[PDB]
Parts: structure tokens; sequence; C-alpha cells
């Protein structure tokens, strides 16, 4: 009868213990200032949460600094003893028992918010509606405490202004046409707008005013320096494809590039942006070793176990060697490559698409999918001559391996190179 | 009778069709609010023009997530239909039968403009003059709502201290002095101005100021953030170009320096800056892999082809080849090299500029364009000595290659060595 | 009976003289402009201490540009002279003999805290506390500068117009009513309010509100520029995490990679950011080089010295080169690695957690703290084959060794590669 | 009798047309607003000299796009013409024949501003006060424009209530209590303050107010975008330091490193970053290439120029290759290197400071600058011993050489090695 930490419900029950804190919150001030039935009971179930709140924190696991799984409750209680509880434990105190300032310790349970404030931030988007919240709840305590310095000093403040302006002189202005005032010039004096319906006339005012002009400031220029960040990375790695791009063009633009081979290098760009988008995974390739360096390999190494019968006694470091030293090339119809008497070093294989290659106008090892042709190896030593050059019918995507390190690698093996060995087929052997 | 979705043709007719969206959404709330003929005219013109566009994208080709090129009308009413038809299809819909509110859903066409909006984007300026443009429209609808609840709420409101101000008591003002202000307000409230000239005085009037504040504050920093991202792109090239320029200075000046060497390094560096732009051209060199290496290299492989006439019986791999090795120098008149009883290991060529080796006070070796002199390869097997010290008169951008590469190529290729081993001619050979 | 510049004693000394300075900047201005006793006792209390300030500078050391460490007063008085003492000096002196102007040069003061500005710059949250601290210094100038023209221009300015609005007609409104709305007036200027309370009136108060406006937009915009750099600084080392996190997992959606090794992959991920932070630590190892390269490799060189008896004899040259060769592997329990049959190159060690290597379902080599285990090394010449393949039990964060570079680096030294033969000691010899 | 473009008298006189450009900007719209003799007198002043600048342009030498270096009046009159020529002969044209329209072409002067702006960006700082004074033309346009439409529309403007409130019923207000008052608020709208003295109150008035909010607010956030951009490189270079301060010391605090070594590890930061600041040498060392590679290498080569004698008969080539290989330890007094044993592979050498090997309490080769000192290279080919261990008490700022590098360069002379060799004179040869 234990409760993950990480558990799917803990996510449903932060989120109503959120919401109920965010409620709390809000309300208390208002009804501090402004201000059975409705409001004890709403005060009961809120107190009752979080007593459930309080004793279910009591068995659900937690993960320490130095160990990283810890259970049973035998090690909660003295984890959870010494610590946040100081916070907490005050927080959950019904009295009966007008003197309502007590309520203010209600404000702690915003605390609650903070420390789980990690898992909240895995969401990117949301930080934007969590920084908007804020921002009002500012404005609305502000607005608070300007109807409570009002309300307290009038016994020519604002409070006579506003009934002289919404003609209702004194009775005087309602509930709701003293608060919706209160919180429209907090925010005209937040957002530095100052309307000048509503402005500061005593001592006091003034002075509340130049605080609230210093705390908005500051809040509103890193709230929004922060929102400008946010927005900034999502639309600047699409800037720095740009950047790319325009890097390309004005390269081509300052060597001239006549058009027939511009657009194979434009449209080689594009489609190549298409699988890579900018990214280059040699570099999250090394950040993994051994085994992990051929995991990601291990993604592309499902080429040839279909297509060669004694590949699948392959063990798993074996698999793994030869998955590490594939290459792949990358070329839409219309790119052509190496061709005979030039160095046949690669030995050419195919990914994907499809190779038709021409033999002097004629179509041979029309292969397509992770097919074996190429060369013969141990019988060289020498870049020979192929049948013909190699002619694009669909997109280029293909595999190759090295001469010297297939060599070598074939080398490598005492029984696996035997294995394969003994069975050496080839799909399409062109000379 | 197909049309290409590329086609020069699709983009003048997205220019009209975006500028007739762009008038709709205008036209519409103002008619709304404030209000045969012209009005039913344009309308008609509209509906026709918009059905037009629904038909003519019943042809034109389209680009699927895998298959890159696709067309014939089989497969894009498929594509079409169960997609964006549905905003698509409401918005063309003309009836007759006041209840005006029902073209709001002209206010759909304006997703038009989202679903292009990356045909927009390659030019640079374009986001400002599109910015703005939104900016006015989101200022255009306020405006429409604020005037909107002050015709409701006026069966003390902002109209009649419109009507105080200008005298214009209540007749009334007119419907051009009841637009500008609203649109005045509009604008000073977005901006964070609050001239006190209009201001909210009720009580649905300061809500909706609060959120017009808000929406127009987050637009705003979300909006110039954005315009200084893209100022500072353009100006932060040539602030790059700065920064390693002043690293430079400080370079030199940390070092001392002085001028006499200080000048050519200098000099070096802006006619340098003049041609590679601070661009280094390995790294998108080493994007391109094989044939798309050399193709980069194939646009200075243009010096040897009419200065050598065995050069031109090389293949398009020997080509390639050949043309990877070359190394370029870039050094005005004043830049002296290195000379003879050093290492002579690269064998020094010309690109551009002129070459007047002095041997002792005498002019040798005359050649300006992509000339063949320097020193035998086989018969030395030692950095030995040349003729003279090389001499700057013109700019010494020139060609090199290297000894032990020049050797290892001129030994890789079984039948073109031997080709161009039948004709070894050199211009001067200076021993 | 010298004091150190660098000492203790210095931070809390030039602390009071800092928070001295300010009260002299906060309060002469005040008293020049709105006005034995206090405040001649105070003034003479600054005089006194600041006279001691000037005296005690005299024996304090200090570090020229050239030589890091001078002391003696024969130095001081040479250095100190022809310098900031001009400054200095005629802040200091006290004369009675109004004409209250010449106070003023206690301004000069403030320049103290410009000449130590480096040494409270390591801080980081210190910036924003000086920041504001200025801010309101500027503003209580402006506001003395507003007051002092308010009252020399008025012997329908600004005053009467605050006569009005709080009621006190002419008597007049209090020294205190007169200096918080002047201040008051000074925020809403700088911070871009305009409430309209205050607001010039006449021909020179406008120019001065110009200038204030000019001074105050540039002095705010830069500062919290400032401010938003340092906010996004520290939260931009966990976006930069973030952005990690977010390529790799880019990385995955886009190659599928199904859950079974997704997880380990991704728990690889976090578990080894909470060792590296992002750092690599090769970049700053390569920054220290011969000796200071192995000093951060004698961190982690704590493993073999207290399991290894003849590990003892090493000298620190020794022990450096056979520290800086170890790597370092993080697996937590559920990451299988390299087994028999494979290729036995590196010589896997243990530097943390556990090891339980299973020979075919028979657990050997239960080691797990920087325990000698392997495979023998001079006798094999060749990757054969261990007992079982590694087993997750705990943390597998172990050593490693290469058979080459171990070998070589066993070949390298005379004698102390003969006692360490000498005794050829491991734990569990694993064939 | 031929003028240089970069002369230093281009600078004064290009100071002294740009200054007179400002002027006639600056005086020609207020003279058009608000209004022999002064105005007539500096009237043909500013055409005279603006005459003998156009004159003096067909003199002054240029740079051409292909050419770097064109001089002569044969090619500058072509040039000149078809050009910009078209703006500035307008500019210069005197007449009498009121209609003061005509000398708005003045204002086309100021694109003399923008064709010489590349010179004006040398300096870093001159931006900020370049675009304040862009700014303060900018109002001062916007105030002329305001001063013209009050005017045009007043045959209840903002002149009326100009007149009200500084007491001058309407005579009316004097020119200087009209000019004030404009820029005052062209300053509050551009700044967007508001302060609701002068606010528009008829239909144009507000569409002005509108235009003059949009372009400044634009114009606003792009200059201090550019502000905040100077200062953040400025204190960003400073800020970068920090931050790699602050990469050591987190990489400190996660490796605990007690205090011993880790007060050699920060100190040898501090002194290390004083001579590099940050900056990797070799990054600028390998952007230029063969002798410039070693000019920077030659300034560092003035060590052992008088250390020794046979050294002086270097050439060019041989200096040059024997700098390019020395190597700079830099080590505070109180850190220990290698000793006896280890490997003696690198020559140790000298720089700067001084050395004071010890050998078992005995001090031996007392050197400090740039002396000879080490081991025999050809009779060892094997890391023996030294004398004994280095000590420290000045500043180890020394020089190396490598074994192998050593030997293979004076193995790669012919004749400077059998010269070298003639003379292998050592100060302090330590066995």
């Amino acid at each position: 009868w234990t409760i993950l930490h990480y558990s799917p419900f803990k996510a449903v029950w932060d989120w109503l213990i959120l919401l109920l804190v965010i409620y709390t919150a809000v309300f208390t001030p208002y009804s501090a200032a402004f201000l059975c039935q409705p409001l004890a009971v709403v005060d009961l179930i809120v107190d009752i949460m979080f007593i459930v709140d309080i004793l279910i924190n009591f068995r659900t696991t937690y993960v320490n600094a130095n160990e990283e799984v810890v259970s049973h409750p035998g090690r909660i209680a003295v984890h959870y003893f010494k610590g946040w509880f100081l916070i907490d434990m005050v927080a959950a105190i019904p009295f009966d028992l007008l003197i309502g300032l007590l309520k203010t310790a209600r404000l702690l349970r915003l605390v609650r918010v903070a420390r789980k404030l990690d898992r909240y931030s895995e969401y990117g988007a949301a930080v934007l509606f969590l920084l908007m919240c804020t921002f009002a709840l500012i404005a609305h305590w502000l607005a608070c405490i300007w109807y409570a310095i009002g309300n307290m000093e009038q016994p020519i403040g604002w409070l006579h202004n506003l009934g002289d302006q919404i003609g209702k002189p004194y009775g005087g202005p309602s509930i709701k046409d003293k608060y919706v005032t209160a919180l429209y010039f907090t925010f005209s004096s937040l957002t530095s707008v100052g309307f000048g319906n509503v402005s500061p006339n005593t001592n006091s005012e003034k002075i509340f005013s130049i605080c609230v002009m210093l705390i908005g400031s500051l809040m509103y220029a890193s709230i929004f320096g922060n929102v400008s960040a946010i927005i900034q990375r999502l639309y600047s790695g699409t800037a720095r494809y740009h950047t790319q791009m325009l890097r390309v063009r004005e390269f081509i633009r300052f060597h001239q590039i006549p058009n027939p081979l511009r657009q194979r290098l434009e449209e080689y760009f594009q489609h190549a942006w298409s699988y890579t988008n900018g990214i280059d995974m040699n570099a999250v390739l090394k950040g993994f070793p051994e085994c992990l360096q051929a995991d990601i390999c291990l993604h592309l190494n499902r080429s040839l176990l279909q297509h060669c019968k004694p590949f699948r006694g392959a063990t798993k470091g074996c698999l793994r060697a030869l998955a590490m030293k594939f290459k792949t090339t990358h070329a839409p119809p219309g790119d052509t490559l190496v061709h005979a008497g030039d160095l046949l070093t690669a030995l050419y294989f195919i990914s994907r698409g499809s190779i038709e290659i021409l033999r002097g106008d004629v179509v041979v090892a029309i292969l397509g999918k992770n097919d074996i042709f190429g060369e013969p190896l141990n019988l060289y030593a020498r870049p020979g001559k192929s049948n013909g050059d190699v002619r694009a019918l669909t997109y280029c995507d293909l595999h190759k391996i090295h001469r010297d390190d297939l060599l070598e690698v074939l080398d490598m093996y005492p029984e696996f190179s035997d294995h394969f060995w003994s069975s050496l087929e080839i799909t399409f052997n062109l000379r």
C-alpha cells in the first residue's frame, strides 16, 4: 500500500493541490480587504483536503541525494521531519475562537508551488501561462493593498475622486465599483501606462505608488525578457536554419557557381536538411561510448539482417562492430557519382531508393532495398574498373563501406569471418 | 491543363488572394460596428474570386510528406478533402435572406495567410512589414470592440466626454470623429502612452482596458523583440567582423608588434576578409562529400585547363582529384614569401596577379595567369635551391601543390599519369 | 605594523567607508535644497573617519602593474602621490568660516566606489542591489534639482498646483509634502508613467523634463538590459541543459528508437548529466599542461593507492603518468557491456558501485571498490575469451585501461616497471 | 597637387562638412515653420563652403571595386558623374528671385552622412552619440511638423490650450513659449510618457499622434536595442571571463579539490589569464600561414638572439623554422615541475624570471634570461636523470623544445646544422 512518487496519480493530485492553493491565495486577500455559509464551507473543504495531503505525503516515495531509490515508512518520517514541515504544518490549523489577519498564513501554501516547480517545467509553453498567472496574482495583491490603504485613510483620497467620477457622491460606490478600479490602477501602474482617471493624491499613496512602480518595472522587465527568450529560442531554430541557408547562398553568389551544378548543390542542401535538420549526428554519437555508440548505429542496422543468411549468426559484439562502420550517402534522383576507372575504394551498397547501374546503355543490378553488389576484394588489391557508371532513377540513399576498413574487420574475427567466408553471396557481382 | 504549385503564376495569384483577404478582414468589422451599391458589389466580387480560388485549388499540384512529387486530379481530391476544406468552405457562402454578425466567418479566410506563411518567409525585410500590418489589424479590431462597447452602453461613457471635448454636445460627433478617436485610444493603450484625452470611466470599459493592456503589452514585447532580433542579426554580421578586428588589434597591442611587420599583418587581414568575409570555406566544403566536395573545387579548377594541353584529357574523376589538392595563397604586392635554400617542398604556381621572380637582381619567370613554373620533382628528393627569391609586383594570388601529395597523386593514376608524363611541359623551369 | 591589502579587515573597513559615502551622498543634496546639532555632529564624525581613512591608506599594501608584490612605506608615498589623491584631499576639508554649495565636493567621495568596484564584483546578485541603489540615488538627485527649480522660480509652478491639490492653499505644504511629490514626479518621469498629478507648466520645467526623460530612458534601458542579462545567464544554464535534452529527444523521435533501448539511452543521459553538468572535463584538462594536467587526474587517483601494495612506491611523476591514462565509465544497474568472444582490448577495472561478473549463471569476481581483476597481458597478444558477461547489480561506475597503452607504459619505466613486475597481484584472474 | 582620400586632412574636412550639414538640417525646418542679416549671411557661407567641397571632390583619390588604387583627374570625372552627383548638385543652388519650401532640398545634404558612415564607425562609443543626435533630430522634425499643423489649423487646438495654461490668453504665447512645448510633446510621445499637459484634440492631430507613436516606438525600440548590444558586448567580455571563472570554480567544488593544490590551480588560472585574456593564440596563428605564421612567432623570437653567437648566422627561413617550434610555460614562484628520473623529453629553457635548479640542497644553473641549459641529445637516446628538481624563486616563465622535434630539425639543415654543430655551447650542462 505504497504510492510511487513518479506515478501518474501524483500528477493529477498535484494538479488538484495546485488549483486549490491558487484558489485560496486568490480568495483570501479579497475576503480580508473587502469583507456556516459558502466561505466557511469552502474553508472546511480546503482544510480537510490539505490535511489529507499532509497524511498522504507520509506514504509516497522519495529520492535521496545519495540513494537514488528509497522507500518504506521508516525513512520517510526522519527525512520529512526537520525540513519543509515547518511551513506546511501551520497552514492546516483550523480554529473558530474579527481579526482576520491570521488567514495570511495560508499564503505559505504557495511555497508548495516552488518545491514542485521543476516538474512543471518540462513543458515549455506552460512557462508563459505560469508567468501570466503570477503577474495577475501580484496585480491582485497590489490592488488589495491599494484598497486597504484607501479604506484605512478614509474614515480627498482616491475613493472620493472615484465617487465623483462615476456618479454616486457621498451610499457610495459598490464593492464591485471599488475593486475593478483598484485592479485597473494596479495594472495601469505595473504596465506603466498612467491613464489619469485614478492617481495618488496624499502622502502615503504616493509612497505606495513609488514602491509599486519599482517592483512592477523590475518584474515586468524580467518576465518579458524571459518571454522574449522562449519565443526567440523557438523562432531561432528556424533562424539558424535561415542563417545556414544564407551562408550557403552568399558563398554561391561570391563564387558565381552557374546554374547547372548550383541547382544540384542547392537541392542537395534542402534534401539533406530534411533528414539532418542541421544536427550533426556524430556529436551525440561520440557522447555515448562502447555499446552505447553502436545502439544508435543499431537503428540503421536493419538493412542486411533480412538480405543475408549467414548474417543472422552474428553475436552482439560482431553485429555492433559491423554496424558502426557503415556510412550513408543521400542523393535524390539526378546526382551522378563516381564510376569505372576511378578509385573504387568504397564498396557501394544500398539503403533506400533504387539503383540502376548502366554499363554502356545496358541496365544491370536493378536493386532497391539493402542489396549486395560491388567488386571483389581479396583478388584486386588495385583500383580497377566497374561495368558502368551509377544512374539515379530513385533516391540514391545508399550504404557504403571502405575497402581497407572492410578487409581489416573481416580479418579481425577468427570464427565469424570464417562463417561469413563459408557463404560469400553477392546479389550481382559487377566486375 | 495542370498548374504547378511552384509556378510563378501561383505567386501573383496568392498575392492577389492575400490582398483580397486583407481587404475583407479590414472592412468587415468597420461595417459591422459603424454601419446593390458598392458594399454588395465588392461582396459579390470577393465571393466570386474566392469561389474561383476554391475551384482552381482542385487542379494545382502538391507535395506529400512521403512522396516528393505527386500530380493528377485523382490524388488531389482525397488529400484536400478531410482537411483545411472545413474552414474554407464556410467562408464562401453567399446569402441575402439585419443580424450582420454572420460575416464574421470571413475572418476565417485570414487562416489562408498562416498556411502559406512559409512561402513569404525567405525575404528578411518582409517580416517587419507583415508584423506592422498585423499590429495595425489588431489595433483596428480593438478599436472596433471599443466603439461597439461605447455604443451598446450608451443608449457618462467616453462618447459623452468626446462630444464635450470637440464641441458637438448632445446630432453628436460624426462617424469620422468617432472612429479616429477609438483607434487613437487603442494605440495609446497598446503602446502604453496614456495621453488622458479619452479614458475608461465605467465598470466594463475598465475591464476591457485591462484586457487590452495585457494583450497589447505581450504582443508589443514579443513583436519588437523579434524586430530587435532581425535588426541585430544584420548588424551583428558586421559586429562579428568588428569583434574579429578587435581581437586582432588587442593581440597586436598586447605583443607590441612594431609597425614594419604590423602593417603587413593588418593589410593581409583586411584583404583576406575582403575575399573570405570571415567564412571558413573548409566547413561548408566538408558538408558535401565525394563529388559534391569537388564541385566547389571545380570553380577554382579553371587554371590549367587553357594553360596545359595534356590537361584536357582528364576524366571527371581525375579532374576532381587534381582539383581537390590545390591550395591558394593571397598576398598583395608588398608581402615576401619563402626563397632559395629553405624548404622548397611546395611547388609554387600562380592563380591571379603576376609573379616576377628575381634571381639576384635578374627578373625571370614573368608569368601572371595560371602558369606552370617551379622545380623538378623526381630528380631531387631533397630541398635544394631555386634561382631567386619571390617578388611582388602585382597581387601574389597564387596556387600551390605539395611535393609529397603531388608525387603520390602522380603515382596514383596508371594511365593518366602516363599521359601527363608523355607531355611534361613547364613554362619556365627554375633550378 | 603593516596591513595587507587583501586582508579581511580591509573588507569590513571598505564596507564601513562605502556606507558612510552613501550616507553623505544621500544627505548632502537634501540639506542643500530643503534646508552643533546632530547635523554638524555627523559632519565632524564623517570628516574624522575619512581623515583616518586617508592616513590608514598610507600604510596598506598595493599591487603594481609590473611588480606583483610590493610593500614598505618607501614606495607607497610615491605611488599614492601624483594620482587619485587630488580628488580625495579636497573631500576632507573642514571649515566653518550661508553659501552651502561648497559641500558638493563631498560627492567626489563617490569616486571611491568606482575604484574598488572590482572588489564587489565577484558576487552575482550584488549587481542588482547596486544598480537599484544607483537608480534610487539618481532619482534623489533629480528630485533635489526639481525642488530647487521650483523654489527658485517661485518667489503657476508645480508648487502652486501641489498646494491646490492637497488642501493647503497659499503656510503652504510642509517639507514632507514637498519632497515626497518631487521624488514621485522624478520616478514617474524616469519609469515613463506620467500620472498627471504633477506636470511641468513653465518654460524651464519643460526643458528639465526633456533632459530627465532622455537621461532616465537611457539609464533605464541600459540598467534593465543588464538585469535581463544576469537573469538570462542563470536561467540559460538550465535552458542549455533543456536544449541538450530537446536535441536528444528530437533525435530519438526522428529515428523511432523503440522503448527497450530508448529507456537505457535516456537514463544514461540524465545520470551522466548529474555528474558532468554538460561540462566537458577534457576542455579544462587541456588548459593545464604537464603536471597541472595530472593534478586533476590526481583527484581520481585514489583507487589503487589502498588496493595495491607495490603501488605505494611510485614517485610523483610515475603516479601522474599512471593517473592520466585511466578512463571512467558510468552505468547504473541495467546497462550491459561487452563480454567474452568480443574484443577484450580494454582491461576493465572498478571505481565505485559493484561488479558481479556471471560466468554462465555462476557469479565470480564480486568486487566493488577500486579492485584489480581482468585478463593476462603478455601471454595473449590476442583478443581471447573471458569467463562470462558483465552484470549490473550496483552502479557500474568503473575504471578502464587499454591493452596497448598499459603495455607501452609498463615498458616505459626501467625500474618502476621492475618493481611492479616483482609483485603482479590480481584480486581475481578471470581467463 | 592631388589629395589622398585617406589623408588626415580629409578627416578634419569631413568633420567640418558634417558639422555644417548638421547646422543646416537643424536650422532650416525651424526657419521654415516659425519664420542681408545673419540668416542670409550664413546661407551664403554654407553655399560657398559646399561649392568648395564639390570642386575639391574633383581632385581627391578614390578606390574602385576592382582597382585598389586609382588616381589622376582622367578617371575621377567619369566615376563621379552618373552617380551621387544628382543628389549633391541640386543642394548647392543659390537663388533670390515667400515660398520657403524650396530650402527642403538642403535636407539632401544629410545623405553625405550616410555615404561616409563607414569611416565614423571605427570608433565604438561614437555610435551612442550619433544615435542620440539622430533621435534629437527626428524629435526636432516632428516638433516642427506639430507646430506647422497647429498654426495651419488655427487661423480648440493645442495652441489655445497652451495659451490658457501659461497665462497669455488670446498677443498670445511667444515663439519661445511655442517651440519648447512642441518639442516637449514630441519627446513625451516618442518616449511614451504622456504627461497630459498638451494632448491632441482635433481629428488631424490624433492621426499625426498615431503616426508619431508608431514611428517613435519602432525607432526607440531598435535604437535602444542597439544600445543594449554595444553595452552588453563590452560588459560581456568581462562576463565571459566571469563565466570561465565560474566554470572552473564549479568544477573544483564538484571534485572537492582540497586547498593545497587548489590554490596552485586557481593562482595558475589568474596569472595565465593575465597574459592570455582568454584568447587562444593558436587560432589567430593558424589563420596566418607560412611566413605569416612565424611573424607572430618572431615577437617571442628575441630570446636566443643575444644569448648565442652562432645563432646570428641564421637566415630568414632557418630563423622562422627554429622560432615556430618553441613552447612557453608560465608558472609563478611556487609551482614545481618534473624532475630527474622521469621523462626528460622536453629540453627546458628559460624566457623570463629565473631558474635555480637544486641538486640535493645544492643550487646550480642560476640563469634568468633566455639561457641555455639542459641535457645532451645524441648520446642518450634514453630518458635518464638530471642533477636535481626544478625550483621556483622567480616566475617560471620559460621556453621549451622537444627532443624528437629538436633532433629532427637539427637533422633538417644541411649547412645551418653544421654551423650550429661547430659551436655547440651550453651555459650549464646538467647531467
